């Protein structure tokens, strides 16, 4: 059950005047693609907030890769879902040099230990105890800091981010498996968009089943003796072609400034690779 919003003055929304006109931002299976200008963050705060609404963000740091975390998680506390309940979860082989960082109130972080790592980590053995303490799961690379505002305007049963590099590129062009052989596979006539491993979620259920899905479909091809071309992120896009996400996230979400520098189209970078 949903309560009344209460009383909010904000801009009308115009009809006939686009927020953007110079880009896609829904999709032909009418999810929304999130862009800057699309959304009224005030009103999905309120949404969002009156569900006391708690997201989970699951994080792999394996080896040398712990090092990331620091900058990780403190970015995460300035721009991450501020205001709402929060949970981290690290998996690491390397509990004890996990950084001990400050949080916000109502934000925890949980340690723990440990190609189909992630997809199996995250359903074969996380799955009662995510169902029992988040409402939606997010799913991003530790490599990675927070530069503006990532919130609820991402939060849906299922998401996907578009991959920096491909977003104006033609089907035919995207590093989709393309050998029959491979569960992962996607014929050249196929595909709306290249999705990027490094940044999926949607609610635990949802989360849940896609990465099952994937787990599977990566047993069956180490049985058959092949390895998609991409990974999980192969896996990740057959999934996503053939279940459609709720939302798409714009390349605002996971983008490279090093490689690709700041585009027109781009009016905020939220989620950046450290270089």
């Amino acid at each position: 059950f949903m309560v009344s919003l209460p009383r909010m003055v904000y801009p009308q929304p115009k009809v006939l005047t686009p927020c953007r006109k110079d880009v896609l931002v829904v999709t032909p299976w009418l999810a929304p693609i999130v862009w800057e200008g699309t959304f009224n963050i005030d009103i999905l705060n309120e949404q969002f907030r009156l569900q006391n609404t708690t997201i989970g963000l699951t994080v792999f740091a394996i080896k040398k890769y712990v090092a990331f975390l620091k900058l990780f998680l403190e970015t995460a506390e300035k721009h991450f879902m501020v205001g709402h309940r929060v949970h981290y979860y690290v998996f690491t082989d390397q509990p004890a040099a996990v950084p001990r960082v400050t949080l916000g109130t109502g934000r925890q972080l949980s340690v723990l230990e440990v190609s189909m790592r992630r997809m199996e980590m995250i359903s074969d053995f996380c799955e009662r105890r995510f169902l029992s303490e988040v409402d939606y799961l997010v799913c991003v690379d530790v490599d990675m800091e927070f530069r503006d505002h990532v919130g609820v305007e991402i939060l849906t049963p299922l998401f996907g981010t578009l991959h920096p590099s491909f977003y104006g590129s033609s089907r035919e062009a995207f590093t989709y498996e393309r050998r029959p052989q491979s569960q992962a596979y996607i014929p050249k006539d196929e595909g709306d968009f290249y999705y990027m491993g490094a940044f999926f979620g949607g609610s635990v259920q949802e989360v849940q089943r896609l990465t099952r899905a994937c787990h599977q479909a990566m047993m069956v091809d180490q049985a058959n003796g092949i390895e998609a071309v991409w990974h999980d992120e192969s896996h990740l896009n057959k999934y996503l072609l053939r279940h459609k996400p709720t939302k798409v996230l714009s390349p605002e979400y996971l983008w490279d400034q090093q490689l690709l520098g700041w585009p027109a189209v781009l009016r905020k970078l939220r989620f950046t690779a450290v270089p």
